[PDB]
């Protein structure tokens, strides 16, 4: 599809049995999801943005479906205010910026 | 142009005769530039990000040329880690997400 930017580019994603709304975010290197209790190994990490840093849990090779496009990659879990789909997954679903 | 997302979508912008690199950021409501001098009045404002809130200076009706496309809009100036072009200006240059 084509998504205009008049409003936040929010889309439905699927991860496990949780459907969620997430921002398609070209300004995020990494995908960062609201707190959720995913299974498996993870490692602690700190990610920074406007305002400072937050502590997250890095989970690897997690399947996520974004608007019915399949992806699989690293997902950071922590106290983000908004679910963020970052470039690591945006490339996998063939997302570009165009003007 | 079409811009893929294997790298950060950084572009040269021109503002007040100065060239800067800035991030095309669909996950940002607002345009936020690192500390710099801009002419005219500004209003103190606060904005929030992944790590918390910061204080910025709001400049209205500021021309920025982004990849040779003209915008004139609100530009916030403050302690952002990177220069960010947000949706307020991305829409002005006809930018969309496509996959
Ligand atoms: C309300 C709003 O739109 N806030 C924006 C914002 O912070 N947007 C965030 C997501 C968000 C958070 C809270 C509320 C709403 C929306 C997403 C941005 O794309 C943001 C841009 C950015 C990029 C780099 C540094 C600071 C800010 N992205 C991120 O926060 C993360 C941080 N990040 C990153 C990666 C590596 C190093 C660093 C450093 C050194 O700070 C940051 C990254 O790639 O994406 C501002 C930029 C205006």
């Amino acid at each position: 599809p084509q998504i205009t930017l008049w409003k936040r580019p929010l889309v439905t994603i699927r991860i496990g049995g949780q459907l969620k709304e997430a921002l398609l975010d070209t300004g995020a290197d990494d995908t960062v999801l609201e707190e959720m209790n995913l299974p498996g190994k993870w490692k602690p990490k700190m990610i920074g943005g406007i305002g400072g840093f937050i502590k997250v849990r890095q989970y690897d090779q997690i399947p996520i479906e974004i608007c019915g496009h399949k992806a699989i990659g690293t997902v950071l879990v922590g106290p983000t205010p908004v679910n963020i789909i970052g470039r690591n997954l945006l490339t996998q679903i063939g997302c570009t910026l165009n003007f």
